[PDB]
């Protein structure tokens, strides 16, 4: 048999509010990204998957929802959707949505009705509990601060929100509510949409009483919120309801979830999700309260992935991405950033993100070395997860302002939300008025326009690194193996399928090394590299390798 288009394509990841501006008013928007596919197709980008884009008040960018079934005002109209569907499909590519179902805006009118009465028809669309001894429901905390319950004077009960006050949980325990979700997916499949991105989708289910959290699992409340005994059986239903009757790829994003539940998600034989987002890896230098940082090795990185691609086993998939819009930047908080090794060591993250077993996906930017920002103060953050850790951390005494701004300055999802690079005219290209988040200044000397010509660019090697792929069925579908789990300079690991092995080479050390082929394993032909001198000779046994340098061999 062959394997899903999915399982062999290259995505990337486009966050439409700092794409491209096309209106001047500092935001991207559809026309702006349609404007641009000739680009990603000439990348080599086989599908895009965009954030949110469905009617918002933003307060969480797209992620809270207004209502599921009109795009947002800023990026467009439906008629521009629709446009972008009908663009992608002449060049052959597939759109993938996000889909934010664990909870909507506060705006939505089902919340709005919700509110109104215990006795209203949506009451139950969400969750509504009376306060204990004088306060909240219980001890639940928010991703973006303060109490998980918010009071509403309407019928002094309280709504639980996980994430914003401004964006209320869905009560999937409510078959009714279960039912238009589902009818709302149907509404965006049956215009053609290839793939769905589902946000947190390991906490729909909810915990029967909401009893209070133990001191431990208050210290990682994410993953007590991916616990709800229902989780599988809501979405196996969603499954048969809905995905069973479209071929539409699945891809959930499971954060919080410990990794030995992925299984359960993305085994095909469960009929839940075919393949997962992972966090793992993304986070295996962050601390418990997600915005300190803890010192890692490359061998941490090499065995959390390994951990990770053995958890798909035979009948799992997985996604692998070194970057997204809720994170650092890719050669920032892999790489090394400094002037002098940002282009190597950008290439060498390429190689690793393009020949991992999985689907990979390329944020947009990371095909230029787009950095973190140089944020200087808080006021420089939009986010509002900053905001919230101001609120728990701050104004609580645990943190002062200084210790705050010098951590999140290194893990703020902002630091991936700085406009994309297009060229150096005025903020790099990407609007004619003023960016709604300012862009990085290092856009004079990392930008598309600049790289596109150049053949030794960064964007040059994704390009050639994404080509490579495309031909090699080893590198997306095969096996994969690490040489050396223990070694924390050089990252070695062999694809194989077929009778055909590769072998992938990174020094992740801003010094030379040395890396010894397993014995009886010799070096057939060189794929390619960067930051090399020179190739091995055939039947090398052996490999120098340059700080930084990256490679991709067939062995024999
Ligand atoms: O970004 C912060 C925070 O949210 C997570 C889910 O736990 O990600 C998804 O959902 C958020 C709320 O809907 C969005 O703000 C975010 O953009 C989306 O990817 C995690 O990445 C993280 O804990
Ligand atoms: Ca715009």
């Amino acid at each position: 048999p062959g394997a899903p288009w999915w399982k062999s394509a290259v995505f990337y990841q486009v966050y439409p509010r700092s794409f491209k501006d096309t209106n001047g008013d500092g935001i991207g928007d559809f026309k702006g990204l349609t404007e641009k596919l000739d680009y990603l197709k000439g990348l080599g980008i086989d599908a895009i998957w965009i954030n949110p884009h469905y009617a918002s008040p933003n307060t969480d960018n797209g992620y809270d929802i207004s209502d599921y079934r009109e795009v947002m005002k800023e990026y467009g109209t439906m008629e521009d959707f629709d446009r972008l569907m009908a663009e992608l499909k002449k060049r052959g590519m597939r759109l993938m949505v996000d889909v934010v179902i664990n909870h909507s805006s506060d705006q939505h009118e089902w919340f709005k009705s919700s509110r109104a009465s215990k006795d209203n028809p949506y009451r139950d669309y969400y969750f509504w509990r009376d306060g204990k001894d004088g306060h909240e429901p219980n001890n639940y905390p928010s991703f973006f601060g303060g109490s998980a319950w918010e009071k509403d004077p309407v019928t002094g009960q309280y709504y639980l929100h996980y994430f914003g006050r401004q964006q209320p949980d869905l009560n999937w325990d409510t078959p009714k509510l279960r039912e238009e979700l589902y009818a709302m997916l149907r509404f965006w499949l049956d215009k053609g949409v290839s793939g769905m991105r589902f946000d947190t989708v390991a906490t729909y289910s909810k915990t029967p009483g909401f009893p209070d959290l133990t001191p431990e699992q208050m210290k990682n409340f994410a993953e007590a919120y991916t616990q709800g005994p229902n989780l599988h059986r809501y979405l196996q239903e969603m499954h048969e309801k809905v995905f069973d009757h479209y071929d539409a790829v699945t891809a959930g994003q499971i954060f919080g979830a410990p990794l030995n539940q992925v299984p359960l998600f993305i085994d095909s034989r469960r009929k839940e999700l075919d393949m997962a987002f992972t966090f793992d890896l993304i986070r295996y230098d962050r601390a418990l309260d997600r915005w300190h940082t803890i010192p890692r090795t490359l061998a941490d990185f090499r065995q959390t992935i390994d951990k990770v691609d053995a958890i798909a086993g035979e009948y799992g998939w997985n996604t692998f991405f070194l970057g997204n819009h809720d994170n650092p930047r890719a050669v920032s908080h892999f790489g090394d950033d400094r002037p002098q090794w940002r282009e190597a060591s950008a290439k060498a993250l390429a190689t690793v993100t393009l020949t991992q077993r999985g689907t990979p996906f390329i944020f947009q930017g990371d095909e230029l070395g787009m950095t973190n920002y140089p944020f200087k103060t808080l006021q420089d953050f939009d986010d509002i997860e900053v905001k919230g850790f101001f609120q728990d951390y701050v104004e609580t005494g645990k943190a002062t302002a200084e210790e705050l701004l010098t951590n999140v300055a290194l893990t703020s999802r902002d630091n991936a939300r700085t406009p994309f690079q297009w060229d150096d005219s005025a903020n790099a290209g990407f609007t004619t008025g003023k960016p709604w988040l300012k862009v990085n200044p290092n856009y004079t000397e990392i930008n598309a326009a600049r790289e596109i010509g150049d053949p030794k660019s960064v964007y040059s090697f994704y390009r050639n690194l994404i080509s490579i792929r495309h031909e090699t069925p080893a590198l997306s579908t095969g096996s994969y193996r690490d040489i050396d789990p223990s070694n924390a300079d050089v990252y070695a690991y062999t694809r194989s399928q077929d009778g055909e092995t590769y072998l992938v080479v990174v020094n992740f050390k801003a010094e030379p090394r040395s890396f010894t082929l397993p014995d009886g394993m010799h070096i057939a032909e060189t794929l390619i590299e960067s930051s090399s001198p020179a190739a091995p000779a055939a039947g090398a046994a052996s490999l120098e390798l340059q700080p930084w340098q990256s490679g991709i061999y067939k062995v024999k």
